[PDB]
């Protein structure tokens, strides 16, 4: 069996004096369709396989490509994927939760460099021979994240920097908690990183979370991002403030809310402030295939 | 929701005395398959997504890859659309009515240069920041189209040169009327191009009609299309006469005829002869699935 | 209608001593999805188009495209192709039933050039003009292919080398029978190469085989590949030894098996020894959607 499945989202994205003799405001739009082919056993067992085509504005050549194959095999709970995977770091609940704005963006998010899903093909040739291997679990409200990524699969490893992930979230109705560690994360040697992170359910309607990150070697250093979110109805407002060790930075923060036009369609805005006092701010809409 | 639907066709096309060493006579061919992803909701508001994948006979690579993303949203007849855009010169109707053969193709199509639906990638970079804006609305048989296409929007907008477009058509059963104008069309200071057309339904079976443009700053000058079709059984009869204004330039005209061989599966051929006394000719099959 | 199929693979790979600096073990892995537009009509005859998305590991900028497309016309047992065709001496049985592995490989195949359908794109640009026509016909057990490749159709025909192949296959349950001959394979000037097997099914759970070639310009000379398979319930086992008369080869073989784990899976493995005594392993699965 074959499915497809996508999205579409376009909107306005401003940049505070983005740059000179460009214009600071531009529509920004990204189209995302998934291709999943799948084999379905007696015994249990599925096998799967993914490709990604996706579409952005300002991407070179005006065209669209499909990025490199991901294959897993899952049973009983257990996946095993290889090839283009998705990785512990980049995997675990809570880390992205800070995110607003119709482009899913936020300076909370974690400042480090670290290998995840690739969703285009890359002209450099840098991830020709790049194979991971990602095994998760989930067992009762608990999951289990691991993944290993080697960047160049065909040369000898003594001379490959490979990077090894592990993650593991665990939730209940009012708490969850979460933590990561990547070691050499995205190839380059001594960068670990880590992440713990904490949220509570204090309403049906809100929710207010601690992350907290060792960025590696980033000149970020150690960050600390406080965020929350509250429902009223259709409408989510979200907020969130974030630190960063680096000598000199701005506190960032951001303040955005979504509103569910209908099942498959949000329409997000943001404004939000960076760690250099960059200004930026969104207003879009996605909708869902 | 997700559909793909598309066409391909084959056949002979035929230029007399190509080129030195060339074959005048080649087997021309194109695969076109179109994604569309749909978002419906209960407001009555449509959103859509549309990617396109061509391929024709002679493309480099010999590879197939997809184009720049369309948006749009619908609402109460009236379409907002974004990104890579129907224009309104390319959309009217009657315009490119003389058209003909497998190809459908016709000396009496406009001479000028405008900005149009990009079916595919451009591997020079000139379509990478290119956005345009589209608006139509159809009211009891008569549509409205306006476009705006920027062709590079993340430069400051007094350095580059915008194409602003718009048209209209109208008919009933037996007479259609039809008026474009587009400024600085294809992102040319000062190419201001225009057209006005009309077509009568002479019989439930034959038409003829006028098509006259102004091809703005190309060589051709103003341009005069007489064309006529007439359907007898599955088989219809095509010819049209052109004239440009260019100094010296001949006549063109062309013949042809289609044959509706089942549902979906079309037969057609075309001898036609150029403002410069080229010769062409085809004959193929197209075939909808 | 348009119908989506295609596969997935991974597994490990192994060549002994592989190259300095190169690990002789590695994962391999391919997707290919096939895009078929199909246009069914009420006289009988039907019209098709394909595509293919293949991706590969090691494959260039990790990302996946289309190939050139492919054209069919079919009626009454007859089919007509056009564009990037399937070849006769591709195409005819029992030529490539020595393979075995995940990979389905095998030094019993012929070691000769030739044009077949091309499954990628191809960067070099050789393919941009290259056109094929194709004709089979399957009567009573029997089929008939012929094909003839331009390898660039624009240009005057007696400056081009064109391949032409004929092939004919014919079995009843117990013995089959094929041949085929090609001239100026692969577009290469007298490079005229030949094929000829039988097969013969010694129990509804065996068979042995003998396929014969004349390699054409290639250094091996003339090839003989003997091999057999034998299953066993869900297990089959395969083997095959080859010769070529290249002065000073070695005699090629392989040992495999493969195992149908359920309808749409296949687990294999094989491990083999070329003409020049490379050793090669493999063991992977294949899952059809
Ligand atoms: C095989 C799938 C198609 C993907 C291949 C595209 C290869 C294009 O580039 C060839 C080398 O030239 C460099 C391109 O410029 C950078 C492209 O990507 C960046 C922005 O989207
Ligand atoms: C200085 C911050 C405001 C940016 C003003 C520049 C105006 C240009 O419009 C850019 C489009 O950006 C959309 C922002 O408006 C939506 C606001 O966010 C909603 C929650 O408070
Ligand atoms: C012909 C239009 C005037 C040319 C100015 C172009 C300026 C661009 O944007 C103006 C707003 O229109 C278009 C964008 O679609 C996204 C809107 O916001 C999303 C839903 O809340
Ligand atoms: C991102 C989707 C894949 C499209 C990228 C293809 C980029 C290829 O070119 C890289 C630059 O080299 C120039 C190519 O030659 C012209 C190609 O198009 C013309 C005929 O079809
Ligand atoms: C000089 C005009 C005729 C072209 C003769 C060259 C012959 C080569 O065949 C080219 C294939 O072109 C197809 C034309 O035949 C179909 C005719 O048009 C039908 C309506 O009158
Ligand atoms: C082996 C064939 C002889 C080699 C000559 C190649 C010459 C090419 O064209 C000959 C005609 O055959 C093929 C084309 O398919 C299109 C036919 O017209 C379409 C339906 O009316
Ligand atoms: C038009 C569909 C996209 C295919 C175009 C890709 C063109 C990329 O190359 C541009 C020229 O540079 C050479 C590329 O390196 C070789 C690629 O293929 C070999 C391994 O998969
Ligand atoms: C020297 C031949 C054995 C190769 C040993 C190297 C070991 C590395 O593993 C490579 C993975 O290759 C898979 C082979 O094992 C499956 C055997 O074939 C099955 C039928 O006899
Ligand atoms: C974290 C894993 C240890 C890193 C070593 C990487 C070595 C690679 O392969 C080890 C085996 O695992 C993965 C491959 O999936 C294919 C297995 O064989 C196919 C079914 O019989």
């Amino acid at each position: 069996m074959i499915s497809l499945n996508g999205y579409g989202r376009f909107g306005l994205q401003y940049v505070e004096d983005r740059g000179v003799g460009l214009e600071d405001t531009i529509i920004s739009s990204r189209l995302r369709i998934n291709i999943v082919g799948t084999t379905e056993t007696d015994q249990g067992v599925t096998f799967g396989a993914k490709l990604r085509m996706q579409w952005d504005d300002g991407d070179a050549f005006a065209g669209t490509a499909g990025n490199a194959a991901q294959f897993w095999t899952s049973y009983n709970g257990v996946t095993v994927s290889v090839g283009n995977v998705d990785t512990a770091f980049d995997s675990v609940a809570l880390t992205w939760d800070s995110e607003m704005g119709y482009e899913a963006s936020s300076f909370g998010d974690a400042q480090s460099s670290f290998f995840a899903y690739n969703w285009k093909y890359d002209a450099s040739g840098a991830l020709d021979n790049y194979n991971g291997i990602a095994v998760t679990y989930s067992i009762s409200g608990v999951n289990l994240y691991l993944s290993y990524v080697d960047p160049d699969q065909t040369v000898d490893s003594s001379l490959v920097t490979e990077e090894f992930g592990i993650a593991a979230d665990w939730s209940n109705d009012m708490i969850s908690l979460a933590a990561a560690y990547t070691t050499d994360a995205g190839g380059i040697v001594d960068n670990d990183i880590a992440f713990v992170g904490a949220a509570y359910k204090f309403n049906d309607a809100g929710t207010v979370g601690l992350n907290w990150y060792d960025n590696g070697l980033s000149t970020a250093g150690d960050q600390v991002t406080l965020y929350g979110n509250y429902a009223f109805g259709a409408t989510t407002v979200r907020a969130y403030v974030s630190d960063i060790d680096r000598a000199g930075a701005d506190t960032a923060y951001g303040i955005g809310a979504d509103y569910q036009f209908a099942e498959g369609v949000k329409v997000s805005g943001s404004v939000q402030s960076g760690f250099a006092n960059e200004t930026v701010a969104d207003v879009g809409v996605r909708f869902d295939f």
